């Protein structure tokens, strides 16, 4: 009986503490789609009421198919961004679009991270794509 703890994950969610409220909203919404996503973060304890799992940093590239990147002005200054930027720069040609899913959720005064310049963004601020935003993100994350 019961629920298993995953060995491999659909995605790691990379975010700085300033953006935790967005991540809390995202996880609940993704859990309310017709998918059973396997999601991980550095510390599940700060995301109560969710099905997310904790993962050691050194295991992320090996065990996560993709990385969701929550981008904001605050994020650009964070150690979490340092980790994600190094991760992105470690990737071979073609791997960036296959493994990175950047999300914007509020206005930014700063330019988007250099390494994400050719990467498709999930823009939560655009009302024109809002109705199916979470469903489409969940489908994207569920794919190999
Ligand atoms: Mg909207």
């Amino acid at each position: 009986g019961g629920v298993d703890m995953p060995e491999r994950f659909d995605a790691f969610i990379c975010y700085c503490p300033s953006d935790i409220q967005f991540v809390q909203e995202m996880i609940r919404q993704l859990e309310q789609t017709n998918y059973r996503l396997k999601l991980c973060v550095s510390d599940r304890d700060v995301l109560p009421g969710t099905c997310v799992w904790s993962i050691a940093s050194e295991l992320i590239e090996k065990r996560c198919r993709r990385m969701v990147v929550v981008v904001s002005d605050d994020y650009l200054q964070s150690k979490e961004c340092d980790f994600q930027t190094k991760f992105a720069l470690s990737l071979s040609p073609g791997a960036h679009q296959k493994r990175l899913i950047p999300i914007k959720y509020k206005a930014m005064k700063k330019e988007f991270p250099s390494i994400l310049r050719f990467i498709t963004v999930c823009d939560y601020t655009n009302p024109c794509t809002k109705s199916w935003f979470w469903t489409r993100l969940a489908k994207a994350l569920s794919l190999p």
